[PDB]
């Protein structure tokens, strides 16, 4: 539903320009926000448009930032000026829990958001993940947010605004707020859920990605007796 296009190469001190192409079913008042991953480094938030026009940017880098859309098209562009080796990056869009496959863009011439790193469960059994906010308690004005990433970079929104539930996505996936804590509950886990999981917490303006939990499935087939 979601499509990045962008110049695989850019030059330092130049510009980036990449265009999200949307398309599909999709309800409004979501906006589309902007993502990117480094190599080996985690995700970083960038900025969004919403459907109204207003722009939200990640002020760290806003003063580099444009974004924009042309509803002509089905449209969202980003662009980013003064490139250098550390915006070599995979960048995303991301509608609500719809992730681009990204596009790789190589340079060529605040509140902090806590997860487990790992855990482990065995097919069947049920786990619990968690997000936790520096700030203090999250809160459903966190709109705790819940990705899956699989290989080859392919990010799945499982949750979003705490506790509702993307389209498709298994009915074992479950959000919640447990004390003080936004929670991922996998009821029943399976092989297939082996995965990196990302929480995601709004704080007004800005989204702030957590480190990302790695979760081991351990058990194999075992003859099924009819």
């Amino acid at each position: 539903q979601l499509k990045e296009s962008g110049p695989g190469l850019v030059a330092p001190s130049q510009s980036l320009s990449i265009t999200c192409t949307v398309s599909g079913l999709s309800l409004p008042g979501y906006g589309v926000n902007w993502v990117r991953q480094p190599p080996g480094k985690g995700l970083e938030w960038l900025g969004m448009i919403w459907d109204d026009g207003r722009t939200d940017y990640n002020s760290a880098l806003k003063s580099r930032l444009s974004i924009s859309k042309d509803n002509s098209k089905s449209q969202v562009f980003l662009k980013m000026n003064s490139l250098q080796t550390d915006d070599t990056a995979r960048y995303y869009c991301v509608r609500n829990v719809y992730w681009g496959q990204g596009t790789l863009v190589t340079v060529s011439a605040q509140a902090v958001v806590t997860q487990e790193s790992a855990l482990t469960t065995s097919p069947g059994e049920t786990v619990t993940l968690t997000c936790r906010s520096s700030t203090g308690a999250v809160t459903t004005s966190n709109y705790a947010n819940w990705v899956q990433e699989k290989p080859d970079h392919l990010f799945s929104g499982l949750i979003s605004g705490t506790n509702n539930r993307a389209p498709g996505v298994p009915a074992r996936f479950s959000g919640s707020l447990i004390g003080d804590t936004a929670a991922l509950t996998i009821t029943g886990a399976q092989t297939e859920d082996e995965a990196i999981y990302f929480c995601a917490l709004w704080y007004s303006n800005h989204w702030v990605f957590g480190g990302g939990s790695k979760l081991t499935v351990l058990g194999s087939h075992h003859h099924h007796h009819h």
